[PDB]
């Protein structure tokens, strides 16, 4: 089912899961076993982050074969326009109905490639129109100004987005604040909050330096005073994500997208502790 | 200054204050001393809740202090012609900012019935103002994040809100709320309905247990379980009820400001130090 339609269907909040490319063959089999277990939570869609162009088409097929609904990540970084159109064709031919159009981390484009995620959105709409559902990344904490960032989002939405999924955040006020900039800019599409519980102290450099997320003071303090206790970090991260999602659901979000480490049960723990395992 | 122009300028959050009709002449002079002391804070605008001749004079006196008045104007218990006459009295006073309200039933009555030659909906007053004054005035209306108590559902309430905006609102101020998620959820419903106008959160710190009945039944605000717990085990200690209410409002407003609201609108009892205490602890006024 197209995510556009799943969102209109209004049958409670949608819970989605994003996993990561497996490290080795046994990790890939453990990832698809974990996907089979995940049917317990009735996930509205599942994805594996895209670098592995041929692997990702086969993963989309494997997810389908499990009776799950794949969201295929497609990036424009380090590919020609022809290369990106080819992977696009391969996904939709395989029965993929849902695409997440991303620029990719490094920015300097491939010399015969696209520069902006909006160009990939426009390509999909040119080739497939409304036969597919297309999402893009939203950045509640931005990167230039938040105002310039929001104009770049508006542009991408207007290229033909059906929905957006946020970058991970730990401070819900930043997500609500992005939704308010979007409303003032006339953006009405569904914007799903993305949540990654802190599972280890090592992650905080990635989160701040790479993903640009901010760590609220009360969370940062608890983490850095327990920084050498892996069990403590995990409990701090799950508790923080439980409180975040509890407030997001009270604020009528249409769903929550969970960034899940392949081996980590944290996202499953968050939904169990909220009483949301069916 | 028209509030739609203050909001467009985008210079950080607007802070506004709404006070209550004074009870006697000493109270009236003490209220206007308070407003003279507030001008140091550069409030975006100030109002007294809506005696129709008195309300026009109060708007004049606020202007006399160099403050920007928001004239509250209701349709309850007045003919269309009486509402039009009061409206004209505000505009001719140089009042540029109107808040078009239906108004409550009279004191001790709980069922709204329109005056037989009167308006029924605030949207009718918004349309009157736009037909008669156009862009000479900036017009706001009430929004209800938890729904009007007399609305049948949140989706019907939102439909009615949209109709009021389409009548010619430049902005809205919410009913008071205690649970920020209900405010954020209202903005998300407004966003899904294509409502883009600025919507300013209305905050009233709990200053007494007795107020909770007004808040839940007349105003239609829910009280979160933790706060309700704490209030209903401190009922007869007004020093601590004050402290509970101020600390809850500080935590609300802190989150609203981190969520980049376009401003905060504080409902302030005339003698109450609660708003001042909230501003001090937020670092917006000196201790
Ligand atoms: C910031 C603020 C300031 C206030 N100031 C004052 C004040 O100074 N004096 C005072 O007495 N009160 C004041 N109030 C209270 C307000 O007047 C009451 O809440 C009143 O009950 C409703 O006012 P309103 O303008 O929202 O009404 P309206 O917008 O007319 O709504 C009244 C009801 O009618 C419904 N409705 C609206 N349009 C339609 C339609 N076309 N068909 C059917 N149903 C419809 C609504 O959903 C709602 O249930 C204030 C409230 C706020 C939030």
């Amino acid at each position: 089912m197209k995510i556009r339609d799943l969102l209109k269907a209004r049958r409670g909040p949608l819970f989605s899961f994003e996993f990561f490319p497996p490290k080795d063959p046994e990790g890939e089999e453990a990832l698809f076993r974990t996907l089979e277990e995940l049917k317990a939570f009735r996930p509205a869609f599942v994805s594996i982050t895209y670098g592995t162009r041929e692997r990702s088409v086969a993963w989309a097929q494997r997810i389908q074969s499990l009776g799950l609904n794949p969201l295929a990540h497609l990036t424009v970084a380090g590919q020609s326009r022809k290369e990106v159109a080819e992977v696009l064709h391969r996904f939709v031919e395989s029965g993929v109905e849902n695409l997440l159009a991303l620029r990719g981390d490094p920015f300097r484009p491939h010399p015969e490639g696209f520069r902006y995620a909006a160009e990939l959105v426009a390509l999909i709409r040119e080739r497939y129109g409304d036969r597919v559902s297309v999402g893009g990344a939203a950045y509640p904490e931005g990167h230039e100004s938040l105002e310039a960032d929001l104009r770049h989002f508006k542009a991408k939405v207007e290229a033909g987005l059906d929905f957006a999924i946020t970058q991970l955040f730990f401070n819900n006020a930043h997500y609500f604040g992005f939704l308010e900039r979007a409303r003032r800019a006339g953006i009405g599409i569904p914007i799903l909050p993305g949540i990654m519980p802190v599972t280890s102290y090592r992650q905080l450099r990635r989160f701040t330096e790479v993903c640009g997320a901010s760590i609220p003071g009360p969370l940062l303090a608890k983490l850095e005073r327990h920084q050498d206790d892996p069990k403590a970090v995990l409990e701090i991260g799950v508790e923080h994500a439980v409180r975040q999602v509890a407030e997001l659901l009270e604020a009528g979000v249409e769903g929550v997208h969970f960034y899940t480490l392949n081996k980590s049960p944290a996202t499953r723990m968050v939904l169990e502790r909220l009483g949301l395992r069916p």
